[PDB]
């Protein structure tokens, strides 16, 4: 069972996921400096004890200045805090994994993380530039070799850098190549995919507990709709009348009830919230729970349609999505 103070849930390799996270990606251009670090400094001190973030969110900084204020200050320990970071697509070659990864420590100040995971499946170009394209908007691909790729991760691992290993974005077919790897030493053990009740992962969340990978949720309340990335098509998902009419049984809103939904069926959720309210509210769901018949209500709100299609990069062969799952 599952309480503000206590809700970690195990992975496979032994350790450990706060099964609530403060995600962090903010669009760079529109969003002040500080306003992540601030975000992190509520959170923790809300009882957030994971925050999800990334180089390529341009803010991986701004985290550790949080994270290490909260443990000078004696809130929290190192120990109790789960930072998960990740390896672009632009850093894929297996002699770049290990120098990338100690570019984010040296930007967190951090000896450690707890999870680095896989970003993409697919392999870009290595340089500088996160979206590389030619003159004439060509993207510049890399060709993938996720065992390799691997393989650099788990070497990682062995140097005491990183915790835990994962994935985010990969389909079946990706992870089996992975867990299939002769000479295998650590299983991923998360994957972090799109997850809500209007794109609920059945299959692929389904074939992950099966294999012992826990799912994370990203964009757990529908995303913050920006038309760069997201399939705006779809309607925006804290205005579902069902989610609305749960939330008020209960006295919460709809964006509780989505989170609510995901946790209680051991789905890790990382909703993003840079305002104060926001970021408690979002906290606030360990004092009710979800009958047996509302979490079939809500799944039943799957309409297999994502915000989050990645649709510039459907040529890649590793692009994940034309798979069922
Ligand atoms: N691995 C990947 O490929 C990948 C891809 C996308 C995202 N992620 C990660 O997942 C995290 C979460 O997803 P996301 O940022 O796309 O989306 P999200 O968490 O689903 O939601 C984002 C939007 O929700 C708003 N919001 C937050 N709490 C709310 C509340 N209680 N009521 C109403 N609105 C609320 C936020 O605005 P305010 O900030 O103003 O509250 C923001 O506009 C990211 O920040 C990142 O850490 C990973």
């Amino acid at each position: 069972d599952l309480s503000a103070a206590s809700h970690r849930i195990p992975l496979s390799d032994g350790n450990s996921i706060p099964i609530i996270g403060l995600g962090t990606y903010s669009e760079p251009k529109s969003t002040p400096k500080g306003a992540c670090a601030t975000s992190v400094k509520v959170a923790i001190d809300t009882g957030y004890r994971h925050i999800d973030g990334a180089y390529i969110y341009q803010n991986e900084h701004e985290v550790g200045e949080a994270i290490r204020e909260k443990i000078a200050e004696g809130k929290v320990r190192r120990e109790d805090i789960f930072y998960c970071g990740k390896l672009w697509a632009t850093n894929h070659v297996p002699e770049m994994v290990r120098p990338t990864l100690e570019r984010t420590l040296r930007v967190l100040q951090l000896d450690y993380v707890d999870l680095y995971i896989i970003e993409v499946p697919m392999a870009f170009k290595p340089g500088d530039e996160i979206y590389p394209r030619d003159e004439n908007g060509k993207w510049l691909y890399h060709k993938s070799n996720l065992c390799a790729t691997w393989e650099a991760m788990e070497a990682c691992k062995d140097a005491g850098l990183v915790k835990s290993l994962g994935v985010s974005n990969f389909n079946r077919r990706q992870l089996e190549l992975i867990l299939n790897k002769p000479g295998l030493k650590h299983k991923p053990v998360s994957n972090q995919v799109e997850c809500h009740p209007y794109f609920t992962q059945p299959k692929l969340l389904k074939f992950c507990q099966q294999h012992d990978i826990v799912i994370t949720a990203y964009s757990p309340l529908g995303t913050s709709r920006n038309p760069i990335w997201v399939n705006v098509s779809s309607p925006p998902l804290l205005k579902d009348a069902l989610l609305n009419s749960l939330g008020k049984r209960y006295n919460k809103t709809a964006a509780q009830i989505v989170l609510r939904f995901n946790i209680q069926r051991g789905v890790v959720v990382i909703p993003k919230s840079f305002n104060l309210e926001r970021i408690k509210e979002n906290f606030q769901i360990f004092d009710f729970s979800l009958t047996e018949e509302e979490m079939k209500d809500i799944e039943a709100l799957n309409k297999n349609v994502r915000f989050v299609e990645l649709l510039m990069w459907r040529d890649h062969p590793e692009y994940p999505f034309h798979d069922e799952y």
